[PDB]
RNA sequence: GCAAAAUAACAAGC
């Protein structure tokens, strides 16, 4: 399988790190009716790998779109011609846009591959967070590994790729605090090894739309 | 579970680290023959951060140890050795040397992940050897979290492979023994951190 | 936290 994607970066602009929620917020407030940028579907939410993601990476904004359905949004709504980025009531001019668009392999590979989180991973949901907090170091390492596999099966599913080989992972990760919904939920930083091919700047999930869990290749 | 031990150190003198080959022969040469130069070693020669080190462990090993340089020190005491419920973190002060000829081949052809879960087993292997030889039964399952990196080591002036890093295990390891192969000459020295 | 019965290794949406 190949995965088609559009990258839109706003290099001249630079924002504080982990401001993605603000960035993703504005884009979704302005393009209120699209429903692919922000994920409430009328009254309900939508549960699926978000194929429009917003990140801040190396202090610059990065807008990601994935496959026919996400790229159509970017192209049709002309996100690369965007006027201004209003982040915390102060507007930023958009004087430079840099967009790679291409496809890459997605799914299990022969060679093991080494990745690194470019933003906090945020692997633990509610039920897992209790497990983690109550689990000693080694048990945690194993736990996180499994959940990492988990994330890979969620994204792979939503993207309609069914993995026919077994996944093995090596994780080297340190803890990091990340505030979300005025709450302290934990998230990790680090690098990891997996036999899966993971297109650059994609997130492995929890709250992927705001940039959390963004992996890049090393 | 208490395991008695004796450390003898030479504070001032300094030299090359992993030098071993240029000072490895004396201890045997001058008194030959007493200790096995020709079971887990209860007499261990180390160089820890530029300074020499000697370790007796257990009654047998202490008694032997009864035997310019200027000042010299001895911390001498008995420590806890065995399994524990509280996870403990250790770091190698000398290259591990965990693979033998056979296991080096398996390691040589392996992807980084299986390489990890290969080392994990080996480590638990070593611990069990030591535990056994020193006459301790291990009544709970050992688990490990290991972060290590390859490093080149010269031994008998061939080049084998060894590992520098840190690791987590529910065993309680006294300071400065073990655990790799060739531990009498100072390899794989673990210290609590 | 609110949500969530979703082909998986039980993983995901605001």
């Amino acid at each position: 399988m190949d995965l088609e994607y559009m990258h839109i970066s706003y290099p001249n602009i630079l924002l504080n790190m982990r401001d993605g929620s603000k960035l993703r917020g504005y884009f979704a407030k302005k393009y209120i009716d699209e429903e692919i940028v922000h994920n409430h579907r009328d009254n309900a939410f939508v549960y699926k790998y978000p194929q429009i993601q917003f990140k801040i990476i190396d202090r610059s904004p990065l807008i990601i779109g994935i496959g026919s359905l996400g790229i159509n949004f970017l192209e049709s709504k002309r996100i690369f011609f965007e006027k201004e980025l209003i982040i915390s009531n102060d507007t930023n001019d958009i004087t430079e846009v840099n967009v790679h668009k291409d496809m890459d392999h997605f799914g299990t590979t022969d060679k093991i591959l080494k990745y690194q989180f470019k933003t906090p991973w945020m692997a633990l949901n509610a039920k897992n967070s209790e497990i983690y907090k109550n689990s000693d170091e080694i048990d945690r390492e194993e736990f996180l590994k499994r959940v990492l596999i988990g994330n890979i099966l969620s994204m792979s599913k939503s993207l309609g790729y069914t993995i026919e080989e077994k996944l093995k992972v090596k994780i080297n990760l340190k803890e990091v605090p990340v505030k979300f919904k005025n709450q302290n939920m934990v998230g990790f930083r680090g690098e990891f090894y997996i036999n899966f091919d993971i297109p650059q700047y994609l997130g492995i999930g929890r709250n992927v739309s705001r940039g959390f869990g963004t992996v890049v290749k090393v």
